[PDB]
């Protein structure tokens, strides 16, 4: 259900209060396609409705059927169209990526949320959920594990959200992990295994093998954190979705420093292939240090492939990666360049807290 | 024809809640078809706009192909349809002179007023006028200038709803002169009229006029009386309301109570004359006991049209009749009839407090 | 539990707010006397209790106890204050015969009921009854059984309120009386009088059965009132207190008008000692109109002692007697001071809309 | 002794929770005492009131006979003490340092505020701030930022409140300088200093001129920090302060970084000598640090006072002294050592997300 939609619904709003007749109907008729699917959105469907409705009141021939100066349904119509433009728009701004406009918007639909009349106790989970996500992003972890166990406290209670408390419950090991506290991330995202197993759900299964191989990995055990990375390639079919990009990286990352370079490669292969198939600079970048580390060896590279992960923000991997470097290039012996890297690495840290 | 949609609108909403497709088509196009008239009501285009949705959402559904399962404005549209559903109620049964029923329907209205989002101070003076008014009708006077000052305190306030302001202190006018405080009344109609002609109004004037006229006329002051009747014809072209006979009854009653028989005549010719162009029955009848009283007496003839104001429940005019009557035929001499008429004019007030519904 | 103290508190009040020590020192020992008997009142020593903490906060020394400019809690005593002001001057207004001030001050008191947090449905009751009261001392009788059926309402609900149910219908009844719809007020009270039977209350039944009485007499039937009259007098010791004179009188007048003179005049007699044993004036212009009517007669002294009922207000009691005279009068054949009393009679009536 | 009180005031609430006359007298009697200093706490004050009044309810009775079954101001009385109950449960967990669990005692007392009479928008305002604040002790400066400024315009509106306005625009500043958005922090800085101006302020300017004095000295500019160094120690007599040791100690570093040992060895003696005055053992090691590597290098000496700062969880101030370290070491032309301490400035990054209570 793209958040295109309430961009739509929200520039409509806007069209509606300057008086434009004619980009109105324009923006009501895209709309009013999109949604005819099957079932996608309440929230969507009735701010059609109550902004269509409020369309009427200024464009339709009332001249006959009466003059609608500003009549008493007036006021909780604008209190529900302010909600639902908050909503939508902060769904939007999450959307480009704009997280710290979009805890904005939520936070005043938030506000909203007691004057509307018969507010269910789901509604208050999801903007929880939304903006604990949301802090997420801009690594606001300990306020992002207070919201988002907000919302899962809601989600436990009754049994007909036990998707969403699965989801949750991955939300809070990540920023655990994020942290650094292992063993606590390790323990949520091992309860939401066996939530997910006891239902028949398989869409969060592959995040959550993903999400223990990254644990186990940052433990030390190399070992166990292969099993998980392949556990993770196994359950769902990835290879032709963007998003299972980041295990197969994981693959041959790992089959890499535990000296595999057989197998490595072969990941390598396909993480490369992968990155053609859907134009993927990043993950081409961060397979290329790979191959230009492990397989054919080149300092020059590897800092061109690099620069282009620092142009791109992506700091965490820019730490880790250059990290990762300076340590290998130390028992090589070579500390002139290690030392090189390290500043690298450091510098990205630092570009962990200013998030701009 | 203004509360009768309201019973229209609510019946609708009673079709929609036993799922009736049919008879909710039904009247859902009467009443489209009857508000097409210019006649300022927001609240019954509010109210059909919010039956027509949820008539939709129950027999159309959209012709979208949604999911329309409880939404979030759901919770809020109830809110609304309940109120304009007590609201109109109350409107109607005011029209069918069931007050009390009224009062009931009003009060509960009242009451979900409070739990709804930018409402502005005068839709709560519009409850405490239409209940003031209500009880104003059942002759409970003391809790109608009670509820129709709390109104006029909001109206005063916004200044731009003073038209308002100008009617609620004619009510408590009224009310006051209805239980016999001449002097309250006097210096709240007199308050009403300085500041209808220091603003831009008409309306009014007239009514103002008449109740100073009537005021004054129980004052027994009846040359000034008779002056502010006079103002009151004068004030407005009456000769085409039907609610502007009652000045030209009061004009040929005064002038008969004073000794001014020729000049009287005249008006209870137009009065008679009025009472033709409109089927008012009251105004004839009470025409005519002036017509058997001071033109060609006739004791049997006063006491039949008499007998008909009885018969409509209008104690307070009947109560007033008879006095005059037995206060006449005293100076006259006739102590026989006029002890007749003054147990008329007391069983009329024991009348005033016994009110069914 | 006299509604001199609820002024005297008031006044407690107002001197507080004047910032005055020495009389409010003086308020506070004549009322803290007052109320040290065994159970007297909730709101009252509540209201003493906020006012003696406010008084502490103007006049004791603190100076080595905080500077409370206006802390926290002021909004909520505040609350209470204006509330239980508010509600105490109602019942003083109510007690000096001023029931169009004490509906205003009740009314005032009635609406902060909302804002206090845990009020319980009788405190809504409470002021439904009292203002339904004062608007029954004013003749609105529609309004004052739409209040008190309020009350009664709440009260039937809980059954440890049954005595105010008792009295709350007692009081619908008496309204249905004085409008004149004798078989409505004849149900009502026939209702309250069961109520008190299957209880132990004897309070109310005096009442009810005086009640009772007066229904059939307005009836006409005569035989019927008189015994009700009689069980009156009979339930309850009246004979000493001040509101039993009344049932004397009713006694005494019914016999005079069934030409049983020989016990009426025999009530009268006690109904004159009693207007000695408590200066009641108005109880002995009443008697004396008995006395000069159907013992002595002497149309110049009846018209004496109507002129004092008449300088008294007291119009209902006004309009009914003349009336009678004028009715008996009639019976002896003189139309002319019946006409003379059947105008002061009407005029009588007229005073009834009035009510200054 | 502020939040202490709050802790033997919600004690005192446990004790009379219990029905325990004897342990309730005790520290009824303790507070009474204690709260006899003059220092600016109305909500103590009203607690303690709140408390005895509950208190002779439960022990005392009056003295008087009354009745005193639940009352009507029991219910109101009720919701103040579970408030100040959970606000100063929440100032004494920030006093332990227990950061998250005086947010949660905030959040909790924060809801309560919202259904109690005559409330001022500023005790939301002070809600903002404390969690706000206490956000900062943590390092979520995002956060931060978003609720002290809810804060500010509150504050802003008044133009009563500038005081805290000033202090909030203070806060919002240093979450933007530890992030690392300098010049965001430094336009933040400014405008808290012309407002601290164009009113009579001297209390906040000091702390204002240090931060600005910080700032750029992150931002390299040293000329311009060390200006505003100098203006902190001058605007307030700091040498009694105990935390105007920090001016101190900047003075130094700065004077080191640049080329004036001279000078930055005066100050590092009068912060040594300011180490002594109070207990404080970070700035000991702080400046030992400083003499160690500017005046008598030993780099193991370094390594103690730095491993004793790691031992405090002072990471952002141990990533940065490290960091310091390092580069200087090099321009040294020892690599070795400089990929010692850049190794540790780079873990000590790590220890700052990492944070347990």
């Amino acid at each position: 259900p793209s958040p295109y939609v309430g961009n739509l619904l929200n520039k409509w709003h806007d069209y509606i209060m300057q008086e434009k007749v004619h980009e109105s109907i324009e923006k009501r008729t895209e709309i009013k396609q999109l949604l005819s699917q099957a079932e996608d959105n309440k929230d969507l469907v009735d701010y059609f409705i109550l902004l269509d409705h409020r369309h009427s009141l200024c464009f339709d021939q009332e001249a006959s059927m009466g003059d609608v100066v500003n009549m008493l349904s007036k006021g909780s119509h604008d209190l529900l169209i302010n909600f639902y433009f908050e909503l939508f728009a902060g769904d939007y701004e999450f959307f480009k990526k704009n997280y710290v406009k979009a805890i904005s918007f939520y936070e005043k639909a938030e506000q909203k949320l007691s004057s509307i009349p018969n507010i269910e106790e789901t509604k208050f989970a999801e903007f929880h959920y939304k903006i604990g996500v949301a802090y997420y992003e801009i690594d606001q972890h300990l306020v992002s594990v207070n919201k988002v166990t907000k919302a899962r406290d809601i989600y436990k209670k009754s049994d007909m959200w036990n998707l969403e408390a699965i989801q949750c419950s991955l939300v809070v090991g990540i920023n655990l992990y994020d942290m650094g506290r292992l063993d606590d991330a390790d323990a949520y995202f091992r309860d939401a295994l066996t939530e997910a197993l006891d239902h028949g759900y398989d869409k969060p299964i592959t995040k959550i093998y993903h999400n223990l191989g990254l644990v186990h990995w940052q433990k030390g055990s190399l070992e166990l954190a292969l099993h998980y990375f392949r556990e993770a390639y196994s359950h769902e079919w990835l290879r032709d979705s963007p998003k299972g990009q980041q295990t197969v990286y994981m693959l041959s990352r790992v089959l890499y420093t535990m000296g595999q370079n057989e197998e490595a490669y072969h990941w390598y292969e396909l993480g490369i292939e992968m990155a053609r198939k859907f134009d993927d600079h990043e993950y081409k970048a961060k397979h290329d240090i790979l191959y230009h580390l492990y397989e054919q060896p080149s300092i020059d590279e590897v800092k061109q492939s690099l620069a282009f992960l620092e142009e791109r923000n992506l700091w965490p991997d820019v730490s880790k990666i250059a990290k990762g470097i300076s340590e290998l290039y130390e028992k090589k012996g070579d500390l002139v360049t290690s030392h090189e890297f390290l500043k690298r690495a450091f510098y990205a840290k630092e570009q962990i807290q200013r998030i701009t």
